[PDB]
């Protein structure tokens, strides 16, 4: 396993535009076309992005390619970000690739808003942090997956991921 593989498993992967669970036009394996509710305004991102004329659809290699920009600018996030450095920087390798799994999900910013739980995780608090993670909307709006991630915090295996 690695955050490759393991968003693979969480966001799978798309050929033709879809929306995300917050209703946003996505693609791929979990790449956020725009957040303008216009499908329009999509395809032309689309398009935008793929430098082709797609009409809606691309191919698997397209996937990944955004896939790669994607896990890329999720690890700068991490890295970059004042609240979450010290955080990735005091995690092992497995919690590590959580991390990134999250904000790849919501964006440094929703992140970092959990607060008190990244608190927990700095300071290895495992089950308080899972239990402050799954007080949350997140939580709640993609369960399984969030429950996943937590067991990854929790526990610090792969045991959530490696039988999929």
């Amino acid at each position: 396993m690695n955050i490759f593989e393991m968003l693979r498993i969480d966001e799978g992967l798309r050929l033709k535009i879809y929306k995300d669970t917050e209703g946003y036009y996505t693609i791929g394996i979990g790449h956020l076309l725009t957040k303008s509710p216009s499908l329009n305004a999509a395809k032309s991102e689309l398009d935008k992005a793929i430098g082709r004329n797609t009409n809606g659809v691309i191919t698997k290699d397209e996937a990944e390619k955004l896939f790669n920009q994607d896990v890329d600018a999720a690890v700068r996030a991490v890295l970059r970000n004042a609240k979450l450095k010290p955080v990735y920087d005091s995690l092992d390798a497995v919690r590590r690739a959580a991390l990134i799994n999250m904000v790849f999900q919501m964006g440094e910013t929703g992140v970092a808003g959990f607060t008190n739980s990244i608190r927990y995780l700095q300071q290895k608090r495992w089950d308080e942090a899972a239990v402050n993670f799954a007080k949350s909307r997140w939580y709640n709006q993609t369960p399984n997956r969030a429950k996943r991630i937590i067991t990854v915090f929790r526990t610090g295996t792969w045991d959530a991921y490696k039988n999929l």
